[PDB]
């Protein structure tokens, strides 16, 4: 199992009035406090592609291949969109309702924002986990540790099939999930941090330098 960490920058539009200022949300933070109800209107036009988050929701909009748009729609702000609608630029996407937070796992972070009359252009780099599985099939050696942060282009598994390799999608912590055997040794472990003194299979006694 890799818990990728997902990295994206989305933009939203908000009232003034209902928009509680800040530089960071944290998952769960109270982004804007609307009275009454607000249609989140698209500023670009494409194919929307709907991106299902926890609880939060992420719009891409897509004009030809080349993504035109990225939307992100929190907590309390429900699509009204589906997947494979063409939307034109005014088009309501979302309508916000009551309390608008961050999802459960949903960090925003250097949300730079433009005021503009009435209303907020917030455009938020946004963090959030989304664990990927892994098959390992006999003939493929894992090649990281558990609980392992892990870089984008890191062989994590390798195999003598080019196809069949892994490669870390992203930075993602690494984790190890059904051993095909557990084995337990009535060892003493020493953990280091640099370079290492002693060779495998060596004979060491109470005090020897490892």
């Amino acid at each position: 199992r890799v818990d990728y960490l997902r990295k994206e920058r989305a933009a939203l539009r908000i009232p003034l009035s209902a928009w509680v200022e800040k530089e960071a949300y944290r998952p769960g933070e109270v982004l804007a406090e609307l009275s009454e109800p607000y249609l989140f209107r698209a500023e670009e036009s494409g194919v929307v592609e709907l991106k299902d988050l926890a609880e939060g929701h992420l719009i891409y909009l897509r004009q030809e291949e080349e993504v035109v748009a990225r939307y992100f729609l929190p907590a309390g702000m429900t699509p009204l969109v589906v997947e494979g609608e063409i939307v034109e630029v005014g088009q309501p996407l979302a309508e916000g309702k009551g309390l608008l937070r961050l999802p459960r796992h949903m960090t925003a972070k250097e949300v730079e924002a433009e005021e503009e009359g009435d209303s907020v252009h917030l455009t938020l780099f946004l963090e959030w986990t989304e664990p990927k599985d892994y098959k390992v099939a006999p003939h493929m050696n894992v090649i990281v540790p558990e609980g392992a942060k892990v870089q984008a282009g890191e062989k994590i598994v390798a195999a003598i099939d080019p196809e069949e390799e892994v490669i870390a999608e992203a930075e993602g912590v690494v984790h190890l999930h059904e051993p095909a055997s557990i084995l337990v040794v009535k060892a003493r472990v020493y953990p280091f941090e640099d370079d290492v003194e002693v060779t495998t299979g060596d004979r060491v006694a109470p005090g020897d330098v490892l």
